[PDB]
């Protein structure tokens, strides 16, 4: 028997741009999409649960390809600074004061509540105290990628690059065989990681078959300083070190010349486009249309809540579409169908799981969300693809499933206690202002 | 006796950047802010109504300085086109088919429901069938500026420029002595209005003491074509015609050289910055920091729902702050306090009513909104100014007052029927797709 049959007014499949099924239903078995049928054929089938969603659009869950989830606890603490000043003089000192297992667990949980509330099903995270992020991920039920940050300087978490690596690998070993939990290696950035450390990461990632998650080409200063310090721009350096390959998720990728776009395409890396953070830190505009035209998977992330300051993937996807048009002065850059692809299927491609999630397709896992379009904000309900990108908001997501399992139903969180999340945030407000 | 005393956790006054009152209350009498006192002193005072808003921020209502409200009915019908193509081949033909009194009334009402829901208290509108916009404005209770559009070409509404003017003035005469309703003259744009029509508008606006509301310098094509057709860029032409003065609200103002920034400052015009529409139509980035540094009142508008596609002033204000930083590559451009000023006090300045609304100040009219910050999206609650701009969403506005009168309470609309609005939208969906 089917576990669930969910019928909706619209289904955006993301299998082909523009494809929207009307009055169809999704049958779910063993956590996967087992059938996609006219809703009329669905009552004749048996199911453990049945759900009718009139005036709702069903679509793949949104994939946040770049977050620092625990930074939810620092929301609004460090505005109006460019990247290096922001890290050096505000973020790193605050992180030195407050970041331990407790912070990371509490902050990750808070972030996950906010993400589920806005229709995010997968988070590609990157932080410290990775066992705490993993624990939070198993608790929330989100599809979770835990990025083990690697730096050269000592922190409360680890004393040197080898220690970040050893601790990440030790923590990874405590969460083996978890279908929805995946550890990655996350060397922080070209300007905080040495050639030797990058080589160790390449070797380890290859041996253990892990993704590499790294902030790359975020600022002009990073790129220009790299030439001075390493003799070439960061991408060329990383190519020399062996880092560019399909396992690499390159966050930001704001400052690129045309040769670097082709380099990315040839090595089959993916990028995470984080428009709010790129604007807020005054980093610049990633040439996402050029990357996508070259065949590169460009997903979308939010970055952390201290440089956004939302974890809202619908808002982030709209912003990607708007910024692409203003940056190219071409109104046909990133149409709504492409933006949805960025927020879903391209994220899955980046994470090496596009055969598993990212579209509404029989055989794929049921990572799905439903948006209630019967609100003034999305009225009249003409084209749901257009509305999802340009009009709908995080507040309209009504239901969230990961592998067929409900994480939210009629905006009630089913795996996390929303009151508990608010209380942890209030605790941290007191502790940080202390 | 006070009509209302509203106590809140935070009050953002907008009287000085950064000023936030904690645990204070606003006493309202005769539609105006009569006192701002510590909340402890408030129970000792008598009031017809008392309201406690723990974890809420109270602030001035948001002022949408540029809308085409009835276009709510066209939401998502015309994406991925640049301005002239969009108007010529999509918008104007659709407007020729569907726009009459009924469309404008229904569409304005729908827009007003969405605007109130997101904390907008004043709308500077610009459309056709102005008596219908006026009627909708009196119904909703919003502070409403009705912009009587003037074009040269015949439409269902009017046959020539003189007819747009005569009809607007006739309709204005039916709504005299309304405190919350103000008619303006709205010549459409430099490229749709002749020198003779502009002169008639200058003369009429002076005689009747009316504001002038006009789309100016929206695109590079407009500015370059003006030189060919009129011998000078549009602002210089309008200066020659007498249009630049404090009564002018110049919408868009995207393509400006430094001489035009100073011209604007010298004539004391204001601009409406409409970032989503400027990005979506691929028009460009208005140099709002330069204008503001020169002393020009720069407010924020949404434009119409077919080029946004939201009427969300919180989202529009965040976008203004983000776009300013990425466009100048200066993270200190448009800090959150300045963005709030743009969305409130600068709108009031533009509309010539900054002595009346736009800040929380004794003697001013009680155009106020309350946002519930006790949500995951704005947790932890550190600085409410930062959160309002970078984290809070339209869904968190709980209460709206215009002149002390509640237009929304705990997200229930008090002057409009939300079900009726949804039904009109559904009616129009059917009629437009027919
Ligand atoms: O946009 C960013 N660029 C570079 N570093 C960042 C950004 N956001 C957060 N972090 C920092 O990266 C570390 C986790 O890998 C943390 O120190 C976090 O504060
Ligand atoms: O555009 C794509 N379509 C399908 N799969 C893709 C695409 N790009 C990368 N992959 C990757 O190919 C493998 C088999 O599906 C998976 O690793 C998937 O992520
Ligand atoms: O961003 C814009 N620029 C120019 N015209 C516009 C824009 N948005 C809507 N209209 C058009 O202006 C008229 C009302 O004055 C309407 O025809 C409307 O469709
Ligand atoms: O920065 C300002 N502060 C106060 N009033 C202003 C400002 N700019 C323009 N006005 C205008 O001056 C008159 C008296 O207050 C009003 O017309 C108001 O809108
Ligand atoms: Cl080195
Ligand atoms: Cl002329």
């Amino acid at each position: 028997r089917y576990e669930k049959i969910i019928s909706a007014r619209w289904i955006i499949t993301v299998e082909t741009d523009g494809e929207v099924l009307e009055n169809h239903a999704i049958a779910i078995r063993d956590g996967k999409i087992a059938a996609i049928i006219p809703a009329a054929d669905a009552a004749g089938l048996e199911a453990d649960e049945r759900l009718e969603l009139p005036d709702h659009v069903l679509m793949p869950g949104l994939i946040n390809l770049h977050g620092h989830s625990a930074m939810s606890l620092l929301r609004g603490l460090a505005d109006d600074k460019a990247l290096m000043d922001w890290l050096t003089n505000y973020i790193w000192p605050t992180e030195g004061k407050h970041v331990h297992d407790d912070f990371v667990f509490d902050g990750s949980l808070l972030a996950m509540g906010e993400m589920i509330r806005g229709g995010t099903t997968t988070i590609n995270d990157m932080y410290f105290y990775n066992a705490a992020v993993a624990r939070a991920g198993l608790a929330s039920g989100m599809r979770t990628f835990v990025g083990c940050s690697i730096l050269e300087f000592p922190t409360n978490y680890a004393s040197n690059a080898d220690d970040y690596i050893a601790k990440g690998m030790a923590e990874r070993s405590q969460f083996l065989g978890e279908d929805l939990l995946t550890f990655t290696l996350a060397p922080h950035a070209p300007y905080t990681v040495s050639d030797d450390t990058f080589r160790k990461v390449v070797t380890l990632a290859e041996q253990e078959d892990m993704l590499i998650h790294c902030h790359i080409h975020e600022t002009a200063d990073e790129v220009n300083n790299s030439v001075k310090e390493h003799g070439q721009r960061p991408l060329a350096r990383l190519q020399r070190l062996g880092l560019l390959s399909p396992r690499l998720v390159a966050a930001h990728m704001v400052h690129l010349n045309d040769a670097e776009v082709e380099l990315a395409a040839r090595h089959g890396l993916s990028t995470a486009h984080n428009p709010a953070s790129n604007m807020k830190l005054a980093s610049g505009i990633s040439p996402v249309s050029k990357l996508m035209d070259a065949g590169v998977a460009v997903g979308i992330g939010t970055d952390g809540a201290a440089s956004n300051n939302k974890l809202d993937m619908l808002a982030e996807t709209r912003l990607a579409a708007l910024l692409a048009k203003v940056g190219t002065l071409d109104p046909t850059s990133v149409p709504a169908a492409a933006a949805i692809r960025m927020a879903t299927l391209n994220g899955a491609r980046a994470l090496g799981i596009a055969d598993k999630v990212g579209s509404v397709k029989v055989g794929k896992q049921a990572d799905l969300i439903a948006l209630d379009l019967a609100q003034l904000e999305t009225a009249p309900a003409f084209d749901p693809i257009s509305h999802v990108v340009y009009a709908a908001g995080r507040e309209q997501v009504s239901h969230v499933w990961v592998k067929g399992r409900a994480l939210m139903r009629e905006r009630k969180l089913t795996t996390l206690d929303e009151s508990d999340l608010k209380a942890r945030a209030g605790d941290w407000r007191n502790r940080i202002l202390a």
